[PDB]
């Protein structure tokens, strides 16, 4: 096929793969129990991303959805990735501030809605309706970020500054990166079709890589992960 975005898919596969191996290697040398539990969660994130980027690179996860009078190329393998990666990231942050089970359950549940309605909207054939679903998915995300900002930041205050400081950074990187996804979707292939797929893939690989390997590097190199 040789689609114009393939280069970005290969670069995302490459980065996720390398990020996975370094986390894996670093994680299996650690003896601390708690450290092992962030290391296992954080390594799995780029591992899943790698498989999905690889599949997309190889021609899967792509579907032609009709709307706007066009046959639009929608990469659905992305949500198969994010459904597990976003929730895992959320768990990492939750375990960091000692978030309560109810919180974790509610956060992960909201996250399922976000990704679920997101895909439904990326698959919807009525143009305007695609934006109705997108709207509900973004609302779900804003709920998630509100909790991370108001809830979590508050509980990280019962933590040592080292843990409170690591969380702030991960929280900040998360709020900034996640905020970007809905806008990429809106102006790109799933939405207005303003930004082309090849450029859109580039924007998504940058956010994905940053949000996973960027996030993991920061978290795994911190002492806040120790029991
Ligand atoms: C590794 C992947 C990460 C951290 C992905 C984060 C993805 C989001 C915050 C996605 C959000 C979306 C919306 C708010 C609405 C429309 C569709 C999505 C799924 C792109």
């Amino acid at each position: 096929t040789g689609r114009p975005e393939w280069i970005w898919l290969a670069l995302g596969t490459a980065l996720m793969g390398l990020g996975t191996l370094y986390f894996l290697v670093k994680g299996m040398g650690v003896s601390d129990p708690d450290a092992k539990k962030f290391y296992a969660i954080t390594t799995l994130v780029p591992a899943i991303a790698f498989t999905m980027y690889l599949s997309m690179l190889l021609g899967y996860g792509l579907t032609m959805v009709p709307f706007g009078g066009e046959q639009n190329p929608i990469y659905w393998a992305r949500y198969a990735d994010w459904l597990f990666t976003t929730a895992l990231l959320l768990l990492d942050l939750a375990l960091l501030v000692d978030a309560d089970q109810g919180t974790i359950l509610a956060l992960v549940g909201a996250d399922g809605i976000m990704i679920g309605t997101g895909l439904v909207g990326a698959l919807t054939k009525v143009y305007s309706y695609r934006f109705v679903w997108w709207a509900i998915s973004t609302a779900a995300m804003l709920y998630i970020l509100y909790v991370l900002f108001f809830g979590f930041t508050s509980k990280a205050e019962s933590m040592r500054p080292e843990v409170a400081s690591t969380f702030k950074v991960l929280r900040n990187v998360t709020v900034v990166l996640w905020s970007a996804y809905p806008v990429v979707w809106l102006i790109g292939s799933e939405g207005a079709g303003i930004v082309p797929l090849n450029i859109e893939t580039l924007l998504f690989m940058v956010l994905d890589v940053s949000a996973k390997v960027g996030f993991g590097l920061i978290l795994l190199r911190s002492r806040a992960i120790f029991g």
